[PDB]
């Protein structure tokens, strides 16, 4: 007769193809990828012949096979695609073979295969639009956001967009490398730590307890093994295997290494890094440069060259060079970007007109034109023109987008951006003919979270109403409202502002519109985003 039907042993059912280290700070011990999941199974028989022969079958196919030696076994083997799996023992003999009831196992990968899509309602003020105009529509979420801000990858408008950049991945690198890290309290600490062990300029993750550690909806069982933004992440591109997510190295703070990379040995080791960090985490569909800024002018005042402008260009090209690699090796396409300055000054250091050949989008950072920082000039801080009181304002939307065009860079490689906040002043005074931006200030003003920056969220909900004025400025294409009584100007994006950037975009054929930060907003300004570019409402 064939033999018993075995009973599948209580054990774990949960495996890893890229492995987590618990208990490790370090992005070196953290992280260890394998080419394939170790698997165990055990087996018991209660009743009849053991057989001779026993097998591991995953769905139907033998994964393992040894001699059956007696009433209980264990199997080990690897497993090298990530997802979930039927998985059987079954006894053979040669009067046949009798397979167990099926148990489910998990074997995970960072691609997300072994999660349940992260499909989360829309929330707040958010409509859902399909994605159907062939425009850009981007946004910017902050690592950090899922502490004070509360705002974490599940409350993400993901339909709505056609691409998430992730802010930020940090470089390595010590004193004289991040120095500009050392102003936020504790951070240059952490990443020091995270770095331990790691050779300046490879990439490593800034906190990863938000990235991969701390529980999040749909990632919260202890053995569960990616967390925190990553795993919620790879939940989310299960949910929209056509969103594009991409990792954004730089931006304000973490830009410092980017100065170094005209030494080719170190430009190499970090391209190299950034193939590496796409290979682990196969969730990201490209990389985005946020280097703040070619020529210094960015946070550390020590920093920058005229060498920078052709240091970006061999970068840009050499990143190109390894995705296009990574492309035929995985049968995927991976994207190239950049955030960028879009004053005129900043924007002709570098030679866009060659650079854009590498790159699919170019994220033109048309905000923070005016803010806290000056309190003598004031102004529009991402107006699309210059106003009727001062039509030769250097920093306008406009002037960015000439600035590229007259480079010679193709519009559609040209990606507008939106602000999700306001940025504004205190105690304004002196001005004429009751437009405030023509006086001065005395400080910036009141802050959500920092001085001088209010999340659209909070300008919605407080600063439209009570003394507050409400102004569109149909010159500019922007909105600003203003207290009298305390001098609180504050200048920001609203779905008008918004609407005729949108427009612009298609008049101009550009490549669609942007924002920063995705957090700040109540859902208004990603609406007008989709709107504004011509997608359809409803759901896809
Ligand atoms: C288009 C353009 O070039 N605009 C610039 C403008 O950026 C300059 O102003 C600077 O802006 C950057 C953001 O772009 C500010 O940096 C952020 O600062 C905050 C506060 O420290 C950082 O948040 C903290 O991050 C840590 C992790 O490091 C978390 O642990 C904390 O929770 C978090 N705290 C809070 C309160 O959120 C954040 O990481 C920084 N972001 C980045 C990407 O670096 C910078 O402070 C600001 N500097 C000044 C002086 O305002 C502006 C300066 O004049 O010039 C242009 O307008
Ligand atoms: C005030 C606050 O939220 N602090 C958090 C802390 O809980 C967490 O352990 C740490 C991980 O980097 O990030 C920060
Ligand atoms: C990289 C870094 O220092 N991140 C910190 C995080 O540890 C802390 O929880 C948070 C609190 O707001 O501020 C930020």
């Amino acid at each position: 007769a064939a033999p018993g039907k075995p009973t599948i042993a209580w054990g774990n059912t949960k495996f890893a193809i890229v492995e987590v280290d618990q208990a490790a700070t370090a992005y070196n011990n953290l992280v260890k990828v394998k080419n394939a999941a170790d698997v165990s199974v055990s087996w018991n028989l209660w009743n009849g012949d053991t057989g001779t022969t026993a097998k591991v079958l995953l769905n139907g196919k033998e994964a393992w096979s040894g001699p059956s030696t007696g009433s209980s076994g264990t199997a080990n083997f690897k497993v090298n695609k990530g997802g979930r799996y039927q998985m059987q023992v079954a006894l053979c003999n040669a009067d046949g073979c009798t397979a167990s009831d099926a148990t489910e196992i998990v074997v995970a990968d960072t691609d997300g295969s072994h999660l349940a899509p992260l499909k989360e309602p829309l929330l707040e003020k958010n409509k859902p639009y399909k994605q159907n105009s062939g425009k850009v529509v981007g946004s910017y979420f902050v690592e950090w956001g899922v502490y004070g801000r509360n705002f974490t990858v599940d409350k993400i408008p993901a339909q709505n967009l056609t691409h998430l950049l992730y802010g930020f991945i940090p470089i390595c690198g010590g004193n004289g490398i991040n120095d500009s890290l050392k102003e936020i309290e504790g951070s240059f600490q952490a990443l020091q730590r995270s770095c331990q062990g790691r050779e300046d300029f490879k990439v490593s993750i800034h906190d990863p307890f938000a990235a991969l550690q701390k529980a999040q909806k749909g990632v919260t069982a202890w053995d569960d093994p990616y967390k925190g933004n990553f795993g919620q992440l790879m939940a989310l591109k299960q949910a929209h295997p056509d969103l594009k997510i991409l990792p954004s190295i730089g931006g304000w703070t973490l830009s410092d290494p980017f100065f170094f990379m005209g030494d080719k040995v170190k430009r190499d080791r970090f391209v190299g890094s950034v193939k590496e960090f796409l290979q682990t985490w196969k969730f990201f569909d490209g990389v985005d440069i946020a280097w703040e800024f070619p020529g210094g002018k960015g946070a550390n005042p020590n920093l920058g060259s005229p060498q920078d402008g052709e240091t970006y260009v061999l970068l840009m090209k050499e990143l190109r060079a390894m995705l296009d690699q990574l492309s035929v090796e995985t049968g995927r396409k991976y994207e190239l970007t950049s955030a960028i300055s879009a004053g005129k000054d900043m924007i002709d250091k570098v030679a866009y007109n060659v650079a854009q050949n590498s790159m699919d989008h170019i994220f033109l950072m048309s905000y923070d034109f005016y803010g806290a920082a000056d309190l003598k000039n004031l102004g529009h801080q991402t107006a699309l023109n210059a106003p009727a009181w001062k039509p030769d304002t250097a920093y306008t939307t406009v002037n960015g987008v000439n600035a590229l065009l007259a480079q010679g860079v193709k519009p559609g490689k040209i990606v507008v951006g939106t602000a999700m906040y306001g940025r504004g002043w205190t105690g304004v005074n002196g001005y004429q003919n009751n437009i405030p931006f023509t006086g001065t200030a005395t400080g910036p003003v009141k802050g959500t979270w920092e001085n001088g920056i209010v999340d659209y969220r909070q300008i919605a909900g407080q600063f439209m109403s009570g003394e507050w004025q409400y102004t569109y400025d149909a010159t500019a294409e922007a909105p600003y409202v203003f207290k009298p009584s305390t001098g609180d100007l504050i200048t920001f994006d609203d779905a008008r502002s918004v609407q005729a950037k949108g427009k612009y975009v298609l008049d101009k054929q550009l490549g669609g519109l942007f924002s920063a930060m995705i957090d700040a907003d109540n859902g208004d300004i990603l609406n007008s985003m989709n709107a504004s570019l011509g997608n359809s409402a409803g759901v896809q």
